[PDB]
């Protein structure tokens, strides 16, 4: 069956002190054994998140990459760096990163396809806004953006697809775990004509909306949520109230 | 007078083994007792660089940071990060990241009064192209990109100037130590007018473009290169042949 997955974005938070506190606390949880479980901090602290992980459950991963390993690129983080301090993972298309810093669909197939070369996994974004949902394009948007992935990525087992619903985003509008399983089956399907069946029956689908300890259990019996990647949630306590909410 | 600076930029290069090598080079290296180094790796390598300085005349930098120290912008680096592990300055305005990812006069603008205002240093980097050069639009170029950020920022103590001669990048093209001392001047006197005299004359320029520890000792007598922005030399040996270029 498809492993829990709970995927864990610091987004631009955090200091040594306090990731410290969050690594440890996940050292000494009772947590699932089959579960996976990935804190993504922000690169500066990769490392040293690396070096304080203590739990088989626990990898840690990065919030963005470049689509080259080295080079004249100052200011980008690379794969083969993230994979040098010991990091597994990498965050692409973040909505916070197609929308504020123009990334578009097809820079983010370039570094999907590089990063998985690398043998480094992918936590794949995609999402639609709150105009593309009230224009009734949130497939079209979605095939578009999976679309352009598929145009450079044909494998995706070391892939995994995080919906974000961009138009519950400061908008006063709330996403249920109906809407998640919804869009979730409708993206499966969708992959599973594009990859088979089968390549579709393996790929982990997360919810990435507003989640947390209190509503994570809600989502516990929907059969393609296959797990989260959890916003400011994972930086408290309640991180782990998700990985078990599915006990 | 003002102080020899060197800085070291990386770029998208390095690993722990590399970096350790090129630090603890450094650390026996013999460095004049007045010049400022300021090493500039990957932010994965950040506070392990720091970790392994035992120099005092060498600090670290980042390569890029947001204009905000906190929130939701994933993939991005926080000035406070840097500070947390030991850090002291960012390279802000790179022509790479002008260019390739769009940063334009204002968002360098607004990074670098967040970055002073939390006590960063900056390095500071304006630089015209080859058709802005063809054009004669040097000048109006680096006094565009200043402009923009005097409009934020009215104390330069914290802050270092790099010039980068975009127009000698792969084109062909080679600036000379007689075109930096031009320029350099042109850009001390203009920023006097906007800063006055005394803060214009304590202002360290550094030339931007190909330095390395073949032709370091060729700007020596150049009365308004300060220092340099060091690239791939950085990460060679001969970068402490620069330190030393002016002995």
């Amino acid at each position: 069956a498809r492993t829990f997955f709970v995927g864990g974005n610091f987004k631009l938070n955090g200091s040594k002190q306090s990731i410290k506190e969050i690594v440890e606390r996940l050292n000494t949880a009772s947590i699932p054994e089959n579960v996976e479980v990935v804190i993504c901090p922000p690169a500066t602290y990769l490392d040293y998140s690396v070096s304080l992980v203590k739990k088989p459950q626990v990898t840690v991963g990065a919030q963005n990459a470049y689509l080259k390993a080295s080079g004249a690129f100052t200011g980008e983080n690379s794969v083969d760096q993230i994979k040098d301090v010991g990091a597994k993972y990498v965050i692409l298309g973040h909505s916070e990163r197609r929308s504020y810093f123009h990334e578009d669909d097809k820079f983010i197939a370039d570094k999907t396809k590089f990063a998985l070369g690398q043998g480094v996994g992918v936590i794949l974004c995609i999402g639609e806004t709150l105009e593309e949902k009230k224009a009734g394009k949130t497939l079209d948007v979605v095939e578009r953006q999976l679309n352009a992935v598929l145009e450079e990525v044909k494998d995706f087992t070391n892939v995994v697809v995080a919906y974000e619903p961009v138009w519950a985003i400061g908008t006063g509008l709330a996403a249920t775990p109906e809407d998640a399983q919804d869009i979730h089956a409708s993206i499966r399907k969708f992959l599973a004509s594009k990859l088979g069946d089968k390549a579709a029956s393996e790929l982990r689908i997360l919810y990435g909306g507003s989640a947390n300890g209190s509503n994570a259990v809600t989502f516990k019996d929907k059969a393609d949520v296959d797990g989260f990647l959890v916003g400011g949630a994972s930086l408290k306590p309640e991180f782990v109230d998700i990985i078990n909410s599915r006990n």
